[PDB]
């Protein structure tokens, strides 16, 4: 119990960016997202606002973490746990005090942690060109994402499970269409569009007497957890270093994975995923420049200036991984 | 046979006597119709589909339609089959459609309510279904539709596009899936709407002929126009409209028993001990159906004018029937 010991220190970090989520991840007995969830739920006092029994959030949490696979790399119960500790924070961020209700904390808290929930580790993409039996379920329109969706909703219904049993059934109906709002939103073909709205917003903010973000209607609320969401999934670049190249190996495990299957299939292999042709460092540079960067800056923008250490670390990320290049 | 020889010989024409077919065929409407309509357009040439493939696929497809629902089953199928088979042919669109697109238009009417449970969206989405988690509360019929009829073409002799090359059924099944999601009524609304801009900034040639540039474009016609068919009932000839009405309603009012039973909100026109069916159809055709075919028939002016006529009678005699 020296191990709980420490885990318990590294815990009193889920306030913070760059939380030491692999350490959490060892010390917990690979349960991750179970305690990382647990500790974020107690903090933001959930389970007494929606009178969660603890038994059943902590039986859920372990179903659901036990449905990210384990033999995948990156998208896994560490990827979860690291997006549902991320939202927790920019859920904190001033500009946002006092904006979000409860109900919408608990939505866009647990489409982070079902957001990848079961997932293969090969993309969209390589799903809908092999005609799986997924791309097959979903009509090739956001195949994975409308999958965690129905694992993470699906898992509710098992055994002491069902973590809203005391919600209303408004709020219940609710939840669930903010939930998969969010989440469908992580699909990274939507990424162009969902920016383009992002900036419209940051064009246009009102903030209140207060100084917070003013949202008055429902499409504006649930835009900004949209971007949150997607914000954390995309926020492995501006962690510190020494997370961000882990996360930058486990991603290129999966990637050069598919591109195995790829090859093998006689396939064109995706961009990034030819282990014999790979750039790791200029792709991490072009993915900052292209994606992370312009949404991350977008955000800041939205919340300023609360989130200018954060890009400050992604701007240094990419100015080191740049210099490896020459 | 013989006497469906005959009836067979008006596929190319509006008010195909398709309940007289579904009866002479021994309840295989969706195929026979569906096979006629191939030959018509010479389509398992053109694409080289084998005729027992052909078959085995339609018999499969039509099996899965359920017998024990009074709308939603293989008669209704095989006739926004016909309807979009007769619609392709509209003077205005000639020109306008490769074969490729022919086929998804006439595949998609096919199969675009295959496996109807005889219950709606929301019906599904209030009780919690399986249909319902697994579609995410999302176009959720249509979703499953569509995935029950690609599923269909891995059945043994089933796979009709078998001689598709790659490049043409990931093109047919990309605007398949578009036109059978667009047949979901929440979509209506957007759907005409983008059918009217469509007819404010028309092209065509001094004859009138639609010259359509783009695939946004295309695919806008091609699900209005499936969307039209699905549609259609109002504008057939009135003995085939008034069957058309008495088995939606028998469905509906199931629905609304079921609703009942459970103790549910019964869903509009689903209330047998509260109905006006001849107010609801008078209502249905005023508020949905005539705008819809208004704006077809302004897209493809003149050519739906016969069409439009026999909704206007049809109309007429409902609202007579209200005292
Ligand atoms: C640490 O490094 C990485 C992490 C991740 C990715 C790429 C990384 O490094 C190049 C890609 C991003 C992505 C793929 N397609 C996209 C589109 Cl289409 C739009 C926006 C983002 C993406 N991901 C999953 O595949 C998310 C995690
Ligand atoms: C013969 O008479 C009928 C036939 C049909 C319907 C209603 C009829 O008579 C009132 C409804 C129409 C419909 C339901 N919700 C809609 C929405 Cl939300 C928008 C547009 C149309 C609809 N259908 C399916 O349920 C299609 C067939
Ligand atoms: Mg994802
Ligand atoms: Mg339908
Ligand atoms: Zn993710
Ligand atoms: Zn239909």
């Amino acid at each position: 119990t020296e191990q709980e010991d420490v885990l318990a220190k590294e815990l009193e970090d889920v306030n913070k960016w760059g939380l030491h989520v692999f350490r959490i991840a060892e010390l917990s007995g690979n349960r991750p997202l179970t305690v990382i969830m647990h500790t974020i739920f107690q903090e933001r006092d959930l389970l007494k606002t929606f009178k969660i029994p603890v038994d059943t959030l902590i039986t859920y949490l372990m179903t659901l973490e036990d449905h990210y696979h384990a033999d995948v790399a990156y998208h896994n119960n560490i990827h979860a746990a690291d997006v549902v500790q991320s939202t927790h924070v920019l859920l904190s961020t001033p500009a946002l005090e006092a904006v979000f209700t409860d109900l919408e904390i608990l939505a866009a808290i647990f489409a982070s942690a079902i957001h990848d929930v079961d997932h293969p580790g090969v993309s969209n993409q390589f799903l809908i060109n092999t005609n799986s039996e997924l791309a097959l379920m979903y009509n090739d329109s956001s195949v994975l994402e409308n999958h965690h969706l129905a694992v993470g909703f699906k898992l509710l219904q098992e055994e002491n499970c069902d973590i809203f049993q005391n919600l209303t059934k408004k709020q219940r109906q609710s939840l669930r269409k903010m939930v998969i709002d969010i989440v469908l939103a992580t699909d990274m073909s939507k990424h162009m569009n969902l920016l383009a709205d992002l900036k419209t917003m940051v064009e246009t903010k009102k903030v209140t007497s207060s100084g917070v973000l003013l949202l008055d209607n429902y499409s504006d609320r649930i835009q900004v957890l949209q971007n949150m969401v997607h914000c954390a999934d995309l926020s492995n670049p501006t962690k510190p270093l020494q997370l961000y190249r882990q996360w930058t190996d486990r991603i290129m495990e999966e990637f050069f994975r598919q591109g195995d299957r790829e090859r093998e299939r006689g396939m064109e292999i995706s961009p990034m995923c030819d282990k014999h042709n790979a750039s790791v460092e200029k792709s991490q540079v072009g993915f900052i420049d292209y994606i992370v960067h312009p949404l991350w800056e977008t955000w800041a923008d939205l919340v300023h200036p609360d989130a200018q250490d954060i890009l400050d670390t992604l701007e240094d990320n990419r100015e080191w991984y740049q210099s490896t290049i020459p």
